[PDB]
This record gives structure tokens, C-alpha cells and sequence, in this order.
């Protein structure tokens, strides 16, 4: 009979992507402004390079300074044959510098589950002293049908992502586009186009099943790196949805995500002017009260409050 | 089983007028006022020191106000909160049965609904209440949407679900401050133009599919500017296009506004109408579809046109 | 498990055809259409005192008409009419093997299919039928999109899951007498200004996300205003958009537009094909992830792409 | 917030089977002192006889007198042919003197949704003025796997009978015989054999099943009718756990069954003390009291009435 | 990934009732052998003598020296008009001595919670240092049908009984007694009759649903407490299917519970020997082993704890 | 659907012989043996220190020996412990195609089984195993006996479900340090005297019914006592009757005891055949129900003699 459970709260603006397969880019990854490093050993990495990717990866944890970020590994899915193979070269050669591994494809709770299985039977036998975090990505159909289960699925899980590209693939979805506006997503009214969220639901099911669950909520790749503007849009939809960061899949989208996902100047202002507000109407007696012509009142501080704890981070 | 979904309750229920229960000055004004339902509050537009006062207030007013033909409720504390159990047992056991209904705020699960019903049929037996009081509650948190059907499922005193936008966004921790209506930062970016999207669409769609399965009301919480009548009007009409029935005024202004929006104009039950005389001469020449302005009318556009009939007739 | 999920059945299924079964002159011309899949109607183009001839009609149609390739349905009526069971059991023992499929309306919860799947299972080993019939059904009510992924996984013999919009919108209480496509009242007001939403967005993607999962083709249904075609380009688009694999033809002019709508341009197969190429091509260069036109592309591009491909390839 | 669901207020203290394709046995059912009355057109009828033995149970329902008998049918099951022309033919033909429809080898709720679909149809077509109770035997696997779910399967669901001969064929139990002791089932305690029950669970379950939803919970058939004294075992120990009635399928169980499920005077006489004692106990402001050197509370007020309700059945 | 959650570490052999109506026997049960006390406002007590008990158990809580016994009150069920004011009375006027509240004729997981709803809202709103564990009756079919929901209904959950007259009452068992053997109840083998235990199945679910989910599973009253030798058998039966103890009703149950659920010195001895004979053999470099002519492993040493550990508190 | 239960796998399944790892001089012992089922141990016989050499063991005789035509599985340790994902890798990774089965301990969650299935699935795959391995699984914890319906629907590699009556007494916290068989303090007193009852009837019957529901073979774990040759027929003739298949041998003794046991008499087999000749006569005289030995026999009793023979010729 308490209120949501507390996600974690470290930052989690931007996860900056980068394939196992070309370690030199380690080192500019480790130095950029993201707040989590995503070492990647499964859709950015080809099959045959995935044993290399793996050794490179392993070697980094080890071998560089990561600074303060928070540094996870994506391996490959349970579907595939490298799974084992990445979760159990991670756990039992990687130095207590890694921080979390990313589940790709998650189709249910159970697949997490049988994670959790494998590494904590590795952090035992090899006394691992810092236990891993989990993120998952929600990337099927399957996921999304099944997403606040998998949101309930590990006292391990921290973040859950949408994966707009596989998304797309497995949903059937007639687009070759990894996110953003979709030009046969629109309403026809008197001759005029108006264009919709073709991804409402699935953005907003996630950002329900994590806050349910005290997991965040994370948006994933927007494909088009040459598109500040359209960049601007899908962060600023999945910000306003709920979800608390987004990947970065080329190193200009670092900026535009820390941009969109720290609240302004003028956002943070507002809140605390209602904070004061509400406080002052408190005082009074009061537990509504009128601020700039609109309603506020107790559920408004907690508004306020959300508005604050992402800038204060 | 194999019948058409419940009817849910067959009163008015277009517009709830909410009033601080530590302002009692308003509750002559809201008894006089045009509005369906009256919601007397203790929660969140009271403030914590302020909250002994109004339950007295409240209780005072149930039993000495002329509501006239009202739907009476009170929005008791939420069960995450020291408050809402002398709520209910000072309402149950001091106030007359003017009383229809209360609200409960940040449901998350059936068993909320259950752990009021629980004690709340306790009190009514133990006072011989004549008048079971129906239950309201608020989907307003994550975990709220997420459990919708069940909680619509909760209870056989369950009348009526809204939104509440305002706790929705702050638990689904949603970058704004602002209660329900257009979010300036969710658009769809198209050959540089911004085009506004819902960011409520789900939410709303949801509570309606889960109150249409059960046989309850799915209503539509506060909008918090009342200095915007036309945002009023759109957020209303979207959701009365979704299948909600009805919508909170937070201020007198937003009374004629929900009652403006949720009764169907002339216009609209004019085609309802001239749709099921359509239809009831094309079952005269055995047909069960036929045309009717240049578009497709079948058996399912009886349903449709008495959608609009019943929500003008009652 | 530990496998991506199920394939869907492979056949085409652009556009469904439906007509009347009470108006057997329709049959031929249905027959001798575009559309992939043809739907003799039993339900709600049919009315009540004609279904008993209209079922009478329809099985003479199957055993006496060239269908040639035509995938061939009959939507029976629902489960909540005297009807249904006359329809199943006369079907199944009176017409021949050229039936392929039957269409179940209404459907509210899975054990509405397994009810279904109980008699005609029965009916198809009484009479040695020597092809077992496919299921279809309709997504049409607040409880069929309430239990959406329960009725995807109702039965072997489910292929398909239409979005009945005027059953739908009735059943959710949506203030429309229209039939899918924009809601006037639909939209976002920004700065005195108009933007229009999708207010089918959830019910067509959760329909999408629900047969995708379990192996089933998701269908987009009526579209009711047939002298409206950009209308009706812009439903199909959405819903080609989302994953839906084709839609309802309730007039014949609809027919060439689902199939158009529905087979993907030639630029969006050409995309796909360089997509691919471009990924081959970055494997080569032991990369799994490369840049297409200032965009990334990576190893779930070849996915998307093949999505597009399978598509345009049947 | 109430007292479990009331049951059906009806005897239910015998069930008389016979083979509907032996019809001669009818009118000596119909002079019985059975409460039910249940004509088979399953696992009594072999598989040519079916159609006729149909033709036969129609033609008695509409043509014998069965005075106050509660009238019952078991169709084949759902994984035959058969069922659904015995429940067209059973609802377009027959009259309104049939009361009910038995469901064998029930295994899901969605088993009794399918009959339940089927019969809503027919009652409403030919505008049958009595609508039919359903009645199901849990006598598989999945059948008491599945008890409860069965028994809140419809509202049409009045009783539940254990059926021991497919019961023990499903769960592969070694045994040719139907209900009662099993040789091979008993406790060695120093040397000593010691028989015990190895249908506890399933009828326990079924009782709470029913209990739970408003059923009546009734024990199947006693293979050996030459045993009186073994059906009298089985009979007590189903009246001991809950269980309101048992099958007869030889007319010399009826008697036997009337015995055993109807309260014994002794029984009746000690319910109304217990009764009589705590009204006495309630004057001198007392909730508990003593009997005969035993505990009797408010419970026992409950228990006592259990015994006289079925007797003055 | 851990061993199944250890339940409250707290002696509960003996639980011991008596009637809040009759307040000058507290004294009596506070000096009594017994581990816990049960103050009684339910099935003991008379309907009009309820407001009379709820005053005298608030009083003696108090009041009364309670020396080390676990103190909880059986409030009156949810089905009824007394609960809340129970509840409300117990929380708002009572002393931090109150240590457990029992909750009747529990039916499913909702009414813990119904409960814990309250409770919690006036242990914050009173400010209670000391928040009241749980503990609830399984004594109904649908109790017993929802039996391990009811388990993992509520983290105040400590314990969970077994009520023989309510369950028998509900059930519809043929009998007026409370507990024990079934004269009815028996196998019938060569002219030789055999009694078998009419209540097995629902003391193992619950003893199953209890330690799944760390809560203490009991047995109920006995009703005759003139026949120490049955209660020794009811007694012994709860103790080997794993309940850690059972309910007195009358004095002189006190001794008998103690004496079966405290293990006997053979027993522990059997115990220790077992444990050392697998610590030798694990010295041996052997996982299994002989004692006394049968085998001992791994698991052998679980079994031994078990019993150590109950003699040990 | 509507169809009887899945058939459980046809092989024999009478006794399996249990060795542990760390003493490979039994293996060729076992592999001499009557038994239909040998399992080489890992877990609860196999002491912490000694549980890598017993690995390795297990894997050189898996790949060395001759196990002619005995079932081969290992009984691997559990998800609560360190060892049980190297017991899993090194045996998939280095263990030949001998290997038919694993069995895993201690099963409380139908998840259990699927994260050993998530493993064992990708290793198969990596090395391109030939024969995929089936999985047992054993009921020896109030969590397993509570969830067993669903551990029995777990996977579809799932072959058999053993109870394991010693550390299901651990777990219930059952007053006993015995294994399996006669409980001294539980009895049932009747007028001075002691009649002793089954205080695992629950526990054995819903394993039972999980297995047969879901067409896994159900398994009677270890008796301890084997100096008790009388306390183990006994024990073995209860599971026999309630329907589990076999049971294990602790000790080579208890091999011919569980055969003599697990195979139907001539006496049972001669019965059944005569029932089934009863029931065919009925047949031809037109009746489906007759007289055998005064006693009813009906379409019934052809499927419980089926359930004699079948075992009989395995
Ligand atoms: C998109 C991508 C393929 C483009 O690669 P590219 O053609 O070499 O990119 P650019 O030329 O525009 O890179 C600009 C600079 O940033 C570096 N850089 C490229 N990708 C980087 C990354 N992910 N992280 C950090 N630095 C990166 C480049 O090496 C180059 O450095 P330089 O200034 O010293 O020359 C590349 O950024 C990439 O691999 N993306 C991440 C893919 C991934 O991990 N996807 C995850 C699944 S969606
Ligand atoms: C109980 C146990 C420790 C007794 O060992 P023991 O003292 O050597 O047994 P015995 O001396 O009576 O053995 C008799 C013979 O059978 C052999 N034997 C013992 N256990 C055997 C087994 N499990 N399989 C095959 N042969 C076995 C012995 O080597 C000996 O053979 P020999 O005549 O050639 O000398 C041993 O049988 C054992 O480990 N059992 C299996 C334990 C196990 O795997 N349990 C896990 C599941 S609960
Ligand atoms: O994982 C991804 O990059 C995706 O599918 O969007
Ligand atoms: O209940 C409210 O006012 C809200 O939070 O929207
Ligand atoms: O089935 C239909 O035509 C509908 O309701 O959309
Ligand atoms: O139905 C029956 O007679 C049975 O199988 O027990
Ligand atoms: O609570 C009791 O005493 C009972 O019903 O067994
Ligand atoms: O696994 C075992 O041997 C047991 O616990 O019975
Ligand atoms: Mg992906
Ligand atoms: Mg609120
Ligand atoms: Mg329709
Ligand atoms: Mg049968
Ligand atoms: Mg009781
Ligand atoms: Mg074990």
C-alpha cells in the first residue's frame, strides 16, 4: 500500500551503440557524453565475427577506462546458437567493470528467467562480486503482447527498450524506416493529410509495464542520423510518452538525446513556480489553486516532481 | 453468456462536477449547477491538515443540502494514504442515503476495489443502509492501465471508470505539467511540419474496452485549463468519439461545455434516425444492407445509429 | 520456443469480397473478381427472415460455381443467434469440399472458437470431409479486443482476424454512425488549429501485435464510404502500415484499390532489394551494420526489407 | 461478501443408468426409487447402436410417465462423432419432459462453453420453454486437473459426477475394476497390510470444486453389483467427504444408495441435540458449549444442519 | 535462485483459544504452556456478546501480563457485520502487546488483502510501532480450491490452520464432529474394514501452500477433549504431513500438542547420527551412504534438520 | 482439441537404476543390469568437492561404454546451485549421441525447466548435436508439487516427472528422516486400534494427473530402505495403482522388485484379455455393456484392459 515501486536512479539519457567488431571506436565510446555504454554483439555484428566480437569485448572490460559510465553488453538472442556461449565468456573472463547485459528479442518472462538462470549460477561459482543488472529490449510481437510480464520477470531487470526495427519485421509492418514518421500513416480530412504515431501503443504499454514495475523505460534506434529535426520529434514524443532516454546509434544523436531527455530551463521554472504555488495554497488551507489561468493541485507537486527529478540527475 | 455485452447503468452521467470538501461555500452552487453528477472531495484538491474538516463538512452537507435529482458521490483518499478508512467509515456510518456513490482514486488492481467493497458492505449491513451505494473509480497510474479489465471486473458496484490524467502522467512519469489535452512536444515531424498527435489514445481506448466488457461507464477526467474552452471541446469530443460518456468540469464554466459535447446534436441523431428508417425499409424488401448517401449501412449500423438515439433520449 | 515466431499462411489475402448470400446474382460477378479471398455473408447483410434462403443459396454457390483460385469463406452468424448452429450444420453437411473456410462474427473470447471448432470437428468426422476448414474471425466488440491474444490462440484452424469497425464502434459506444476512416471529432487542437488522429490506432495494432505472435494473418475490415477512394487509400495505408495484410471489399470498386494498397510499390520494392544488397555487401567487409542514404541499416534492416519482398512476391 | 453459492435443492441421492439401445429397461427405470434418471448414449452403447438407441431415449422422453424423476441424457463426448447429433436430435425432437444433458470426459470449462453454445441455439430456435441443467463427469487427467475450472464452466451446471472406470484408464492406474478397494493399494506396517483410500484426492477435489461454485458433487458408478457391502464402503466414504449421491447401475444399488445417502435417524437425532444444545448455550450468552464431552461452537451449528438438510430432502 | 523462503523462525506448537466473552480465563491461558494465544471473537462467542468480547480483549491486551506469548485475535469474518468494527476497535484502542490478527472462513486472496487494507491504514494513521503479522483459517471448499493464493496474499502472513468443523460444515461432509477419525470413512477388505484419513489432502495442500511461500502451516481444533489417544493420532498425522503445530481448545490439549510437536529425543538422536554419518561420508569423498541397513545422501541432511530444527526452538 | 490425451512415450520405463558419478566402477555394473533406465548422478549422491570429478566421469563413460539398449540420462544439479551450468555445458559440449536424457532436480516453476531447455537447445545447435536430448524432471519440493501441472506442460522435451519423496519430505518440513514408505505417526486410531494411511496419496496422484493430462510419464522416486524388500513391493504397488510407470532403484536389489511390480502379472494380463473378448462379444450381440464375473464391464473397461496389456507388452 505504497505508491510505484522506485525505478533505478541513475541517469539513462542516452545509450550509445557500438558494434564488438571494431574495438578502435572503443575508446571515443567510453569518452563521449552518453550515459550508458552499449557494447553490441548481436545486430550490428555479423556471424562470423560474432567469436571476435565477443573476445574484443571481453578484452575492453578489462582493459579500458570506462570512466562513469554505466557499461552493458547486448548479446545475441535465445533463438540463436551464441547466446550461451556470450553469456558465459561475459560472466566468467569480463572484470567486475561490466555493469549489465542487454536481452535482445524477449518474447516473455520466461526468457529472462532462463538468463537469470545461467548468470547467477556463473556469479556464484566464480565469486562475482558486483551482480549484473538486466535490460531487455521489446522488438516483437510476441513482446509487446507479453510486456508487462516480462516487465515483472527479474529483480535484475533496470531498463526495458523498444526496438522499432525488428519491431517493424516482426509486427509485418509494411516500412523499411527504424522509427519515426511513417508516410502512410496519416488521416485524410477535406483533401489534407494529417500524420499520426504509428507506434502510440507500443511506446506507451512499455512506459506502463516498466513504471508498474519500477523498471525505466528507454526508446530505442532512430535510424535516420541525418535527420536532427526528425531525431528532435521521436525523442520529444517517447519524452513526453514517459520513456526516460534513447539510444544513439551515431555519435551526433548524443547530443540530441541529452538535449531532449534533460529538461529545460523554462520546463524545470514552471515546475518548481507550481511547487510554490501549491505549497503557498497548503498554507492557506488550500489544496487546489490556480496557476496561469489552469488548475493545479496535489497531484500536480508530483507532476512538478517528475519534471525536476530528471534535471537534478 | 451468448447475449450482447451488459447494459451498463441507464442514468445521465455527461458531466461530474468536482468541489473541495474543505470549501463548503460551493456546495449550494454545485447542487444549483447543470451538471449529472456531483463529486464532493477529500482527496487531492484537499489539503492533508484540511481533510478532518471536509469529511465533517461533507457529511454535513449529504444531509442537509437539497441535491435534487443529482447523482450524489464522494471522492474518498486513496488506500496508500492513513485517510481513506475513517473516510468511509465516518460517510457509512453518519450520512443519510442521499449518498449514491463514492469514488476511489489510484485503483492498481481489483483488489482495491475489493478491500472497499469489503468494508464498506460491512458498514451497510451493520447500519441497515437501505440504499447500497454504487463505487466510481479513477485509472491514474501505471499500474492502473495496466490492470483496466480487471479492475473494470472488480465489482458489482462499479458503475462508472474514469481517467485522471493528471496522476496518469506523473506516475507514467510524462514530461509535462499540464492536466490532459494537446502535449506541445508529441507530433509527427512530415516535410518540416509538425502535426499534433493523441498521446492519450491507448489509455483512453483501453478504459473504454474494459468498461464496455463489464457494463460500466467509461468517463473522462479533468481538464485542467479552464481558460481554454475550445481544448475543452476537442479533448471531449475525442473522447465521446472514443466511447466515453461524459467528462469531469474541475471549474462551473466546463458544465455547459461537457453537456454540449455529450449530448448528440440534432444533426447527428437526424442521420441516426433516417439510418434506421433506411434499414427498416430494406428488411421490408429483404435486404439486410442498402446504401444511404453514397456509403455501405447494414445490420451493424442499427447498433450504430442507436449509439446516438440513447445518448440523446435519456 | 527458441524459434522467431510462427509463419502465417502463406496464401494471398489482399482483399476479402463480401455479398449477401440472399442475393445469389451477386455470385458470379464475386467469382469472376480480383479479390483473393471471396465472403458470403450469412450475418449482417442478410436479414432475419432471409438467412434460412440465404443459407440455402450459398450451398448451392459452393457445390455448383466455379470459384477457380478464389479462397472461399462464409461468415456464419454469431454465437449470441438461433442461427449459428443451423448454419455450421448445414454447411458442413450439405456443401461439398469446394468450401474452404468459415468466418466466425462477434467473437468475444476464445471458447467462442473452441465452441465453433467442437462442432464443425464433429460434423467434418461424421460426414468423412476430406478438407478440414480454416477460421477466420472478427475482432468486433470492447471483449473481442479486451481478450485479443486469447481468441489469436483459440484454435489450429485459425488463419485470419478481421477489425469489424461498424461492430466495433457500436459496441464501444463510439459516437459514429460511419464506418472506419477519419472521425470529424477526432483530432488535436494546436494554436487555434486542427490536426486529426488515428482513433483506431490500439484496436488495429493490438490486432497486428496478437496475430503475429500466434501465426495469423491480421485483415483490415469494411470501409463504408465506397464513393470515397482516397478515403479508403488512406484506412488501407494505415493499416498496411501497421502489419495488416490486406481488407474487406463491401462494393466492387474496392477491390482494385485493397490490391493496390496492398502489393507494395515498386519503389518500396526497389528500397528493399538495395537494403539488402547494401547488407550483403557490409558482411563481406566483416560488418554487420553499414550506412543506406544517410541512414543506418544493420541486421534487422534484412528483416524489413523481407518483409517487404515476401509481400510483393506472392 | 456471502456464504458459498446454495446448491440445487433437488434429490440427487441416486442416478440410474441403462443403455439406451436396450430400451425394455425404461419403464422398470421409470418405477425405480432413483432420484435421477440418466439414459446413456455412450460408453453403454456400442458405436452401431448409437443412432437407434437415440431413436429410442427420444421416443421415451416423450412417451413414458417419469413421475417427479429428474431426467437425464448422457451424450457421447466431444471427441466423437456422435455429440452433436445427439444434441440437435435431443433438442429438436424431444419434448419438454427431458430436464437435463450429461457431458462425459470433460476436460476443460471449454468443453461444457461448446455443449452450453450449441444447446443455447436449439432452445431459442424451436423456443423450448424448459431450459436444460447440464451435468458433467470429471473421469480424466485433465478433467481433475481442470476440476474447478469445469465446475464455474455455466450457469446450466447443477451436479458432477467422479466416473472411477475412465478415471483410472486415463491416469493409468492398474486396475480392470470400477471404484472401490484396489488389492494393491495398501500401507505395510510390520508385517501387517493396511488398505487405504486411492480415489481420495479426486473425490476430495470434486467436492470442493462443486461446493465452491453451487454444484452438487456425486459419486460415478460401483462395477461389482454383486458386492452390497463393498458399495456400501464407497457409498460411505463419498457421503463422508461431501459427496450428495452415487450412480446405480444394477437396480439392487438403488436401495443401497437411498441407504447410505439418506442421514440415519441416530445421525438426524444427534444433529437437532447439537442444535437444540446450542440455542441454549446462545440464552445464557455463550458461543461455545459442551456435547457429550465435546467441543460444539457456532461451526457445529453449521455441520448439524448439513445432516438435517439432507434429510429432509 | 535460492531455497524455498524460511518461514517465521517463532514456536508455534500450541495455539490455544478461548472465548473473548469469558475474560476471567485469559489469566489462565497467559500462564498456560501454550506458544501462542488465540483471543477469540468469532465462533466462540455469541452473536449479541460480540461488542462485550471485542471490550474485554482490548482491555486484557491491555492490561494483562502476557510474558512471551505470541498474542492475536480472531476477528469475525468478512461475510459479517462485526469485522470492521474489529478490526477498527482492535487497532485504534488496543496496545503494541498485540502481536497477530486471525482472520476466519478465508475464501481467497482479496480478503487477506481486504484486510490488510485496513489495518495498514490505521496502524499509519494511529501510528503502531509493532504492525500485526497474519493469520488466516483454511475452512471452507473454496478455501481449500485457493488454498496457495491465499498463502502469498499478504507479507504480514505468518500462519495458515486447518479448520475441520467450517471445512467439514462447507464441504458437506457427513459428520458433526471436529477432526479425527471418520467411522464412515474406511476400505473395506475381505470382510475387514480399514480406516483411511478423510482429510489428507487438505492438510498436505495446505502444508504445500505454506511452505512455498515461507508461512507456517497448522493444524485446527480437535473437538474431543476427552479422548487424548485421537488426538494424539491428529496430532501426529498434521506433524508428519510438515504442520509445525496444532490448535487447543481445552487445557488439557495444551500438554498433548506440546508433547507431539515438540520431536522426541530418539528422534533428534536419529537426527544428529544422520548428519554425522554424511559428514563422514563426505570426508570419505561420498555423497550417499548406509545407516542402519538403508541410504543416506544429500538429501538425508535436510531431513535431519528438520527435525533439529523444531526441537531446537 | 477433441481428441483423448496425448500417448506418452512408448519405451520402457519399469526402474531406473541411479549410480553416482564419483564411483565409475558401478557403470558397467548398471550397464549389466535389468533396467530399463539408468541415471548417473551429479547431484545428491555426489559430495560438493567431488561433483567435477564425477563429471567427468560420467562423460568418458557415456562416450566409452556399452549401454546396449538401456535410456541413458544424467541427473544434473540444481538451478540454486553454481554447478548446474557447467554439468549442462561440458555434457552437451563433450558427451557423444549415447546421451538420451537429463534429468533435472528439484523443480519448482515451469520456468526452471525452460531456462535448462534455453541452454541445452543453443549448445545442440552450436555443435550441431544429433539427437536432441529429452528431459525428466523430478517433484521433490512443496513449490514443485504446488506448480506441478505446469512444470508438466513445460516442454516439449519433457519425457517423465519422478517424486522424490526425501527431499519433498525436507521441503513440507514432514517430521521423518526416512525415504519414501510407511510414516509410523500416520495412522488413523478406531476403538484401541492403529490402521495406517498413505501419507503421500496426494502428492503421487497429482503428479499422476499433471503426467497423463500432458502425456509425460509419471515416475515413483527412491525407497531408502533396501533391507526392506516387503516395504518396497509395497510402495511400488500403491504408485502402480494410482498410474506411475516405474520407479527407481537405489540399490541393484530393487530392480527385480520394481520389474516383478511394474509388470503386469499373467494373472492381470489373462483378465484383461478376457474383458476385452467380453466386450467384443457385446459388440456383436448389439450391446456395449455386459456381465464379467458378476460384476459391469463397458466401452470402459476396453480402454482400463488396454492400460494392463500395454504395460504387459512394453
Ligand atoms: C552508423 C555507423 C555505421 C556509421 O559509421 P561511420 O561511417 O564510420 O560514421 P562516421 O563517419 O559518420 O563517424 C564519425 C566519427 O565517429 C566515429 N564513430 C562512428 N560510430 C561511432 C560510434 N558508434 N561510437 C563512437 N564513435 C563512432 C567514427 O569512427 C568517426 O570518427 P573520426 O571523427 O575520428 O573519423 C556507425 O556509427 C555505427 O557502427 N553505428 C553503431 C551501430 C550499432 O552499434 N548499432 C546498434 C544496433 S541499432
Ligand atoms: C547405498 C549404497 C551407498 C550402498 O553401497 P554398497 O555398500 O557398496 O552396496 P553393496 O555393498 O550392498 O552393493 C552390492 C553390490 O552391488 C554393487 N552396487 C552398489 N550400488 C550399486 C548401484 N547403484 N548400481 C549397481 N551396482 C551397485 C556393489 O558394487 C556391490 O557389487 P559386488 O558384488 O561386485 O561387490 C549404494 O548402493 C549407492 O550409492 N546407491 C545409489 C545412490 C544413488 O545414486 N542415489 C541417488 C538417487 S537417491
Ligand atoms: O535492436 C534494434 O536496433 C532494433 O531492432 O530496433
Ligand atoms: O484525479 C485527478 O484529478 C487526476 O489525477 O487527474
Ligand atoms: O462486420 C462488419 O461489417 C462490421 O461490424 O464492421
Ligand atoms: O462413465 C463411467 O461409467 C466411468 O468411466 O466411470
Ligand atoms: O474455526 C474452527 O474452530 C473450525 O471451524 O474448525
Ligand atoms: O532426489 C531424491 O533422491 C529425493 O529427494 O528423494
Ligand atoms: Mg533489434
Ligand atoms: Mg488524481
Ligand atoms: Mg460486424
Ligand atoms: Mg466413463
Ligand atoms: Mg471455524
Ligand atoms: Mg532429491
Amino acid at each position: 500500500f505504497r505508491l510505484q515501486p522506485a525505478p533505478p536512479a541513475r541517469p539513462n539519457r542516452c545509450q550509445l551503440f557500438g558494434p564488438g567488431s571494431r574495438p578502435a571506436l572503443f575508446e571515443k565510446m567510453a569518452a563521449s557524453a552518453a550515459d550508458v555504454i552499449n557494447l553490441d554483439l548481436e545486430d550490428s555484428v555479423a556471424p562470423d565475427d560474432k567469436a571476435q566480437a565477443r573476445a574484443n569485448i571481453i578484452e575492453a572490460i578489462n582493459g579500458l577506462d570506462w570512466g562513469r559510465k554505466y557499461l552493458s553488453v547486448r548479446i545475441n538472442g535465445l533463438d540463436t546458437p551464441f547466446w550461451y556461449r556470450d553469456v558465459v565468456d561475459l560472466l566468467e573472463q569480463a572484470g567486475d567493470r561490466l555493469d549489465q547485459i542487454m536481452i535482445p528479442k524477449v518474447g516473455c518472462a520466461a526468457d529472462v528467467y532462463a538468463v537469470d538462470a545461467l548468470v547467477t549460477a556463473i556469479e556464484r561459482a566464480k565469486g562475482r562480486t558486483k551482480p549484473l543488472s538486466f535490460e531487455v529490449i521489446i522488438e516483437s510481437a510476441a513482446g509487446i503482447a507479453h510486456v508487462e510480464e516480462i516487465a515483472a520477470s527479474s529483480p535484475r531487470l533496470q531498463a526495458m527498450s523498444l526496438g522499432a526495427a525488428d519491431f517493424a519485421a516482426s509486427m509485418g509492418m509494411q516500412t523499411t524506416g527504424i522509427g519515426g514518421t511513417q508516410e502512410n500513416y496519416y488521416m485524410l480530412h477535406d483533401g489534407q493529410k494529417h500524420w499520426s504515431d504509428p507506434w502510440h501503443w507500443a511506446q506507451a504499454a512499455i512506459v506502463a509495464a516498466c513504471r508498474t514495475h519500477g523498471i525505466l523505460p528507454v526508446d530505442g534506434p532512430f535510424g535516420d542520423f541525418s535527420d536532427d529535426e526528425g531525431f528532435r520529434a521521436q525523442a520529444r514524443r517517447s519524452a513526453t510518452l514517459g520513456m526516460v532516454g534513447k539510444w544513439a546509434i551515431h555519435p551526433k544523436q548524443v547530443a540530441l538525446a541529452n538535449e531532449v531527455f534533460t529538461p529545460s530551463e523554462t520546463a524545470v521554472t514552471e515546475a518548481r513556480e507550481i511547487l510554490a504555488a501549491m505549497d503557498a495554497a497548503k498554507a492557506r488551507g488550500e489544496g487546489a489553486t490556480v496557476y496561469k489561468g489552469r488548475l493545479v493541485d496535489i497531484a500536480s507537486i508530483k507532476q512538478a516532481e517528475v519534471i525536476v527529478r530528471q534535471a537534478e540527475m
